[PDB]
């Protein structure tokens, strides 16, 4: 989750 979101941001 965390890194999925960071990447997308
Ligand atoms: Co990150």
């Amino acid at each position: 989750l965390a890194e999925a979101l960071h990447t997308a941001l």
